[PDB]
C-alpha cells in the first residue's frame, strides 16, 4: 500500500488547475486559445484514466479526505463517471475549434465534475 489519498488529491487538484484557462475564456477574461484548450482537455482525459485505480476501500478514514463512503457502495457507477469524463474530454478535443464551439461544447465535459461531486464528495471546508 501507499499514500493513495495524497496521490489522488494531487491529480484532482491538477484537473481543477486545468479548467482554469477554460473558465477564463468563458468569462471573457482570456483570449480563446485552441492550443491551451486542447492541452487542458488532454490532461483531464489522461487523469480520468489514472484515478479509477486510486480509490481503495481502505482509504475512507484518513482524516483529510472528502471522498464519501457511497463511492464504495456504488463503485461501478463511480468508476464509470471517470470514464464518462475521459470520453467527453476526448470528444471535446475534436469538436472544439473556436470560441463559439467552446461555449457550445464545454458544458458536456465540465458537467461531469458536478455530477460526481454531488453524490461522492463531501460538501465542506
Ligand atoms: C472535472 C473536470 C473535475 C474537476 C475540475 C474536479 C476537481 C476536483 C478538485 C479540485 C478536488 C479537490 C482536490 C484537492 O483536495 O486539492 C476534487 C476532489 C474530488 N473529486 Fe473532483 N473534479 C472533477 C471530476 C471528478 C469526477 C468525475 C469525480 C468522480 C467520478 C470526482 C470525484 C472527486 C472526489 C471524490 C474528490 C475528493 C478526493 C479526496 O479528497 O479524496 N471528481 N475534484
Amino acid at each position: 500500500q501507499t499514500d493513495v489519498i495524497a496521490q489522488r488529491k494531487a491529480i484532482l487538484k491538477q484537473m481543477g488547475e486545468a479548467t482554469k484557462p477554460i473558465a477564463a475564456m468563458l468569462k471573457g477574461e482570456a483570449k480563446f486559445d485552441q492550443a491551451v484548450v486542447q492541452k487542458s482537455l488532454a490532461a483531464i482525459a489522461d487523469d480520468s484514466k489514472k484515478l479509477p485505480a486510486l480509490f481503495p476501500a481502505d482509504s475512507k478514514t484518513g482524516g483529510d479526505t472528502a471522498a464519501l463512503p457511497k463511492i464504495w457502495e456504488d463503485k461501478a457507477k463511480f468508476d464509470d463517471l471517470f470514464a464518462k469524463l475521459a470520453a467527453a474530454a476526448t470528444a471535446a478535443q475534436g469538436t472544439i475549434k473556436d470560441e463559439a464551439s467552446l461555449k457550445a461544447n464545454i458544458g458536456g465535459v465540465l458537467g461531469n465534475c458536478k455530477s460526481c461531486h454531488d453524490d461522492f464528495r463531501a460538501k465542506k471546508s
